[PDB]
């Protein structure tokens, strides 16, 4: 899991933009970024 060893979540296909989705396969469908959380 490359996204979990980054520090990073697991968001659904709707709510994750192109912008915000990872270049991971780190989670079984998408994977999503958290940084826009902390800024």
């Amino acid at each position: 899991n490359e996204c979990v060893s980054k520090g990073f979540g697991c968001l659904p296909q709707s709510d994750c933009p192109q912008e915000a989705r990872l270049s991971y396969g780190g989670c079984s469908t998408v994977c999503c970024d958290l940084s826009k959380l902390t800024g």
